RNA sequence: ACGGAAACUUUCGUAACUGUUUAAUUCUGUUCACUUAUUC
């Protein structure tokens, strides 16, 4: 399996509400955009068999500013793992901005196991706007964008095959999360040869140490072994269904799942659930499949 | 089968009303058109 390249500026990406917006989006965004273009295009009895077949797998967000960027392990160091806090001036000084840290790179990946504290490079600045609506005079909303600069990308791995190749290749004319009506949501597709020989320890098979991410769900069935001695942390994203028969916009059901760079010690299964509030003539299912990390 | 769908910071209104590039001011102070000469 091959990966793709896309950057993206001047766009907007929210989170909870539709005025707030964040840096980086989930796993089920990317997942949400090919189904939608599967009907209107001429092939949703197609895509729907080619997602759920195990092998077939997506990932979530990473950074990719002159090489790429992983999540920093939750929970690490431990008590032990960490140097003795003799100082605690010179200690809180420095452990709050592992807290409030993004991504790590890739030539520190096996570094911060064994100390190592630094800040962050700035990706872009949160600017936001304006607007109204004359002719009316009663509405006034607030908006974001992501302008992103310094050359600022977010790449995403697939498994390439001969249909991949011609769906997402229009999804660059289109839009992904935002405001999609304005134009928020464009990217360049750029596909290369070999990937990284760095980024390579991607595994479904043993547990040992490994880490799990994509925010991903577990199994109903195996679930007191797998979190047991493991971390998590739960997130929030919800929002009405698309639909073109119904007329009421029902509310789907929230899906509190985990964050990328969950640690764990047990290989979960990743299943699919299904999510539908009263009635509807299509089918809203959930993805977000995990992928273990050797670490 | 996307915290996404639905949206003009819009209409508004001479940078405007009075104001001599002018007040003071001899293109003139000195200056033979001439030295020499029988209309017989
Ligand atoms: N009066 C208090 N008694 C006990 N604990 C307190 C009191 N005031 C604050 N704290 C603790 O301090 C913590 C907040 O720390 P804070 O964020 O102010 O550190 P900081 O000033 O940001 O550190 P630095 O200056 O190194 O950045 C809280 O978790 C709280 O438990």
């Amino acid at each position: 399996y091959k990966l793709y390249i896309m950057t993206f500026q001047n766009a907007h990406f929210g989170s909870g509400t539709l005025d707030s917006s964040k840096l980086t989006f989930s796993a089920d965004r990317i997942f949400s955009a090919l189904v939608l273009e599967s009907l209107k295009m001429g092939k949703l009895d197609a895509f729907l068999a080619e997602a759920n077949q195990d092998k077939f797998t997506l990932t979530d967000a990473f950074p990719f500013q002159f090489g790429p960027f992983l999540p920093k392990p939750i929970g690490y160091p431990k008590h032990d793992q960490i140097d003795q806090s003799v100082d605690v001036k010179e200690v809180r000084r420095q452990a709050k901005l592992s807290k409030k840290l993004q991504f790590l790179a890739l030539e520190n990946v096996d570094d911060y196991l064994n100390g190592e504290l630094f800040e962050n490079e700035e990706h872009a600045v949160i600017d936001t706007v304006t607007k109204n609506q004359p002719h009316k005079d009663g509405n006034l909303y607030q908006v974001a964008t992501t302008r992103f600069s310094n050359d600022t990308s977010l790449y995403v791995i697939a498994n390439e095959s001969d249909l991949l190749n011609e769906l997402m290749s229009s999804l660059q004319y289109s839009g992904l999360g935002g405001k999609r009506s304005s134009g928020f949501g464009r990217f360049e597709l750029d596909i290369q040869n070999i990937p990284l020989e760095l980024s390579d320890r991607l595994t479904k098979n043993h547990s040992d140490k490994v880490m799990s991410l994509t925010t991903a769900l577990p199994v109903d069935a195996d679930l007191e072994e797998a979190m047991e001695d493991g971390h998590y942390l739960l997130t929030k994203s919800s929002g009405f269904a698309f639909s073109h028969a119904t007329n009421e916009n029902y509310r789907k059901q929230d899906l509190y799942k985990f964050a990328s760079g969950s640690t764990f010690s047990k290989t979960f299964e990743g299943q699919i659930v299904d999510v539908r509030p009263l009635d509807f003539p299509h089918a809203v299912l959930n993805y977000a499949k995990p992928l273990f990390f050797k670490l």
